[PDB]
């Protein structure tokens, strides 16, 4: 497990993400919105303030890809999960690859570029793996994607209470 205290591998409580690429299916624009939303309430919980790439490097950068790349999770094509992501520090710091195999969709999900985002974004920092109802860890895209107040994992939130160092 990652996270805490005084935050992960960042000396800022004002971070960023970067959709390196953005597969133009949701569209690219609604894929940015799938991510950017996820981000938004992750910044209500911790003291952090996430946003898209202010400059330089980021926290969790993401590229789309996995039509069948073969990293972690499965390139399963449109439908299923999709992110074959791995941790903050390890990978292009906070690395996640989202099935460009999909045709991003939010038809309940099918696949929506939003939870690959949540799973990734929460995965990197340290709100990484649990088992609840609403959590980023509630483990199969049919989520509580009401990202107005998504209310992340309550356990992996106890790690966002670290991000929250200040
Ligand atoms: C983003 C979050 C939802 C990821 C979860 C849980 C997780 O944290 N795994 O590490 C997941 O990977 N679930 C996969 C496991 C594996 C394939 C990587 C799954 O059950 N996927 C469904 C996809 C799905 C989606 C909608 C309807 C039906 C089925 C499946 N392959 O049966
Ligand atoms: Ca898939
Ligand atoms: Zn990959
Ligand atoms: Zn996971």
């Amino acid at each position: 497990f990652r996270t805490f205290p005084g935050i992960p591998k960042w000396r800022k409580t004002h971070l960023t993400y970067r959709i390196v690429n953005y597969t133009p299916d949701l569209p690219k624009d609604a894929v940015d919105s799938a991510v950017e939303k996820a981000l938004k309430v992750w910044e209500e919980v911790t003291p952090l303030t996430f946003s898209r790439l202010y400059e330089g490097e980021a926290d969790i950068m993401i590229s789309f890809a996995v039509r069948e790349h073969g990293d972690f999770y499965p390139f399963d094509g449109p439908g299923n999960v999709l992110a074959h992501a791995y941790a903050p520090g390890p990978g292009i710091n906070g690395d996640a690859h989202f099935d460009d195999d999909e045709q991003w969709t939010k038809d309940t999900t099918g696949t929506n570029l939003f939870l690959v985002a949540a799973h990734e974004i929460g995965h990197s920092l340290g709100l990484f793996h649990s088992a609840n109802t609403e959590a980023l860890m509630y483990p199969l895209y049919h989520s509580l994607t009401d990202l107005t107040r998504f209310r992340l994992s309550q356990d992996d939130i106890n790690g966002i209470q670290s991000l929250y160092g200040p």
